[PDB]
């Protein structure tokens, strides 16, 4: 069917599918165990694998796989890890995210209030913005940054997932009204993600229906600083917020910030 | 007599110099309205001659200082007062002493975590990556010349002007200082800080340290010192400069340790 990359071309009999995982508008991604990932080829390595579940999806799953291989890797996104074409259905292995989603992994650690300690909150701020400092380097716009589409794995590594491809409470206002989609849309989106940590998984908006979002925007309204975070991230969320796209900061300039920020707090 | 700088010239009757510090010298002192609430005090250090071409030392380093410019992990000009008589230079104040002393006197007797530790390093990574993009060679980093804040804050000092245990080959052979070299030193200085103060080459006479370097031969690993720092000494230790990382790498990796902590 597809041709065969010796860069990534894996041996179908050194995987084996495990139990499904969710199901994704652009696929089906399950888990699964592969032979010989490093080339020790006897240890095994948990892994994902996205398929198709019963088309164009088929030129949408490949085009997927094309895109990261020309993203490349980094620590904090989801890494394409190899790909089987040949022989039958289309696999496309990347990392395994063994804690889920972001948001879930934040929900589930809720004190029962009113683990989840300030650096580590900080942490996964930061490791969300290199990935999308690496992925704008990459000429890579997201569209859809959020909690929920940020992984995390078995050493509280943050990775962004889906990036190589109606959440209105996400969206810069460019993309609100005008369609258009810019990486300062995903720094936007990125205070959304940033408010969506220091409230360990709250929704965004509280209280205010999906109707009246868009005048209070216009408006020149923004959400509160949440409960017991600092003004310094509120300071960084607000700038996010920005009705103009060049006032918005730099993924770079968010690295930084929230570097001094880790580094602060690790003194 | 000095040229008078309206960027940086402080009126004396709002500076009033306190207990000294060390042998020019450095003396505490206090400032009023250092930060233009003009009546707010703050808590100073104030460099300034004893009892010569020591005074034209000190205002090379005030020149060189201006220069450079205001970075959070260097001791920062704060004013200099050069009219009415002598002079002083009026830089921030690092109320924990110099960072080997900090490091002793916190040592346990058989607050120093581990992360403290690497953001000790980190910091004077990144003063030291600043310091090189203003053009600056320190050519004597070590542990005595980094200082702490109240807020345990690296700051480098004595950047804008023997030693042999902290110096590269180049500069102990060839009496030649690059940036590489401070690498070196830094890669010294990495040690003295997982080790909370300790002497380098412990046991090793002086004259041995020549030939030791020559042979190929470094430093071991401190106890308790993760491998993955004693690989960025070793970096910092090899023989050839452009095998040495920059501090530019450094501050990469050091920040992926800070952050490896922090997770
Ligand atoms: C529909 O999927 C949406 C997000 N997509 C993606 C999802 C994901 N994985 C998860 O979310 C996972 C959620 N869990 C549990 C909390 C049920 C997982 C468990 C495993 C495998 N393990 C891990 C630890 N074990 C002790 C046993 C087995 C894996 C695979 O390594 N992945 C997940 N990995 C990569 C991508 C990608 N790309
Ligand atoms: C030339 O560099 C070698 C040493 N020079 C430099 C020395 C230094 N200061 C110290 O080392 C200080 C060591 N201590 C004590 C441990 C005795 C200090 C105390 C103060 C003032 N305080 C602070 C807190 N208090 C409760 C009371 C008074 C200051 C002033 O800021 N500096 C030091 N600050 C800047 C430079 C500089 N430059």
């Amino acid at each position: 069917d597809l041709p065969l990359d010796p860069l990534w071309e894996f041996p179908r009999d050194r995987l084996v599918l495990g139990k499904p995982l969710g199901e994704g508008c652009f696929g089906q991604v399950v888990r699964a165990e592969a032979f010989g990932m490093d080339p020790r080829p006897d240890q095994a390595s948990t892994v994902a694998v996205k398929m198709l579940k019963d088309d164009k999806d088929l030129a949408d799953l490949v085009s997927e796989m094309e895109v990261m291989k020309l993203i490349g890797r980094h620590k904090n996104i989801i890494n394409l890890l190899g790909v089987c074409t040949q022989e039958g259905p289309l696999y496309v292995i990347v990392e395994c995210a063994a804690k889920g989603n972001l948001r879930e992994f934040l929900r589930a650690r809720r004190p029962p209030g009113p683990p989840l300690s300030f650096p580590v909150l900080v942490s996964c701020a930061y490791q969300v913005a290199r990935g999308m400092q690496y992925l704008e380097s990459r000429k890579c716009i997201h569209r859809d940054l959020a909690a929920r589409n940020v992984l995390v794995t078995e050493d509280n590594v943050m990775k962004i997932a889906d990036f190589g491809l109606l959440p209105v409470k996400w969206m810069a206002p460019e993309a609100l009204f005008d369609r258009v989609y810019t990486h300062q849309s995903d720094v936007w989106s990125f205070g959304i993600l940033l408010w969506e940590i220091f409230t360990l998984g709250g929704s965004p908006y509280p209280g205010i229906p999906v109707e009246e979002l868009f005048s209070l925007l216009r408006e020149g309204h923004r959400m509160d600083r949440p409960p017991h975070c600092p003004p310094e991230l509120y300071g960084l969320m607000r700038e996010c917020w920005h009705a103009a796209p060049s006032q918005r900061p730099t993924f770079k300039q968010l690295v930084e910030a929230l570097d001094k920020v880790l580094l602060a707090v690790s003194e």
